[PDB]
């Protein structure tokens, strides 16, 4: 109840119309709403967007948090692969913080929906992958360390643009530990490389359409696993080379895993060399 107005992103409260709910974060809850004259230069227009807020029994940390992570959006800026700031209501009643929408959920939501018998080519995964990974070099790049990467976290929107989300928090609703690197799960030592394993494991959800890392294997039992130096088996059909990239990701010594600045140079090269018209099969879709 102490918010200074900053013109450079503060929105006509009126100019928001709220609609159905999208959700709810773990510090607060989405909705979809459409924002009147979004453009300022074509004021007569509405743009579907995405709004969090807290909920009525909100505690004051909670709404410390959500003004802690717009002013991180605000610091990180712009950029085609995440989910980006547009505006916020900071005046004359609850705070809204005004995002881009996803018309086509999570990535992990939208590669199911997309399991065969629309499909995706064997390029759409490649250069999904590709997306991806610049979203993460350019917040890698601007000190941003994610510390929880997955197709659930990324979300895809009305023109399959991957965008990836919550990338400006701190501190197991879904099961996160799979997605965590070694050391960052012995000794919570998270770094920009430790997201370069959950990207791998990334990989893995994107080549298997879907599914669940380390399918069946009991939580408990990860960790000794990972410790042995076990890995993951190739996804079906994925290739020999996206297999090797996951293997790297996945690497022991964090110091020697790939950066996303490479990532995302090797993505850009493969996608150029690959098929648009190879449809992958799934006959045992796992998870
Ligand atoms: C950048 O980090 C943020 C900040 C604030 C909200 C979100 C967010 O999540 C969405 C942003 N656009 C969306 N379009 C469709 C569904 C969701 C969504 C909303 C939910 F409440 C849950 C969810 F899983 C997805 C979002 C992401």
């Amino acid at each position: 109840y102490e918010l200074p107005e900053d013109p450079r992103w503060e929105l006509p409260r009126d100019r928001l119309v709220l609609g159905k709910p999208l959700g709810e974060g773990a510090f607060g809850q989405v909705v979809l709403a459409e924002a009147i004259g979004l453009d300022k230069d074509k004021p007569n227009r509405v743009t579907k967007v995405a709004v969090k807020m807290l909920k009525s029994d909100a505690t004051e940390k909670d709404l410390s948090d959500l003004i802690s992570e717009m002013e991180m959006m605000k610091m990180i800026g712009k950029h085609k692969n995440i989910i980006n700031l547009l505006g916020a209501c900071t005046q004359d009643g609850p705070l809204y913080v005004i995002v881009e929408y996803a018309s086509k959920g999570n990535l992990r939501e939208y590669l199911q929906a997309r399991r065969p018998p629309e499909q995706l080519s064997s390029k759409d995964l490649v250069s999904c992958a590709y997306q991806v990974a610049r979203g993460m070099e350019y917040l890698a790049s601007k000190k941003c360390i994610h510390r929880d990467l997955a197709a659930r976290n990324v979300l895809v929107t009305e023109d399959n643009v991957m965008k990836i989300a919550d990338f400006g928090l701190a501190r197991n609703g879904r099961l996160p530990v799979k997605w965590m690197a070694p050391e960052a799960l012995f000794d919570r030592i998270y770094t920009h490389q430790s997201d370069v394993w959950s990207f791998g494991v990334l990989l893995w959800e994107i080549f298997t359409l879907g599914g669940s890392p380390y399918p069946g294997v009991p939580v408990e039992e990860l960790f000794k696993l990972l410790k042995e130096g076990h890995r993951m088996d190739k996804p079906s059909n994925c290739t020999n080379e996206l297999y090797m990239m996951m293997r790297d990701c996945w690497h022991a010594v964090p110091s020697q895993r790939p950066t996303f600045k490479q990532l995302v140079e090797d993505l850009d090269r493969i996608v150029a060399l690959t098929s648009n018209q190879e449809y992958l099969d799934l006959s045992m879709p796992l998870d």
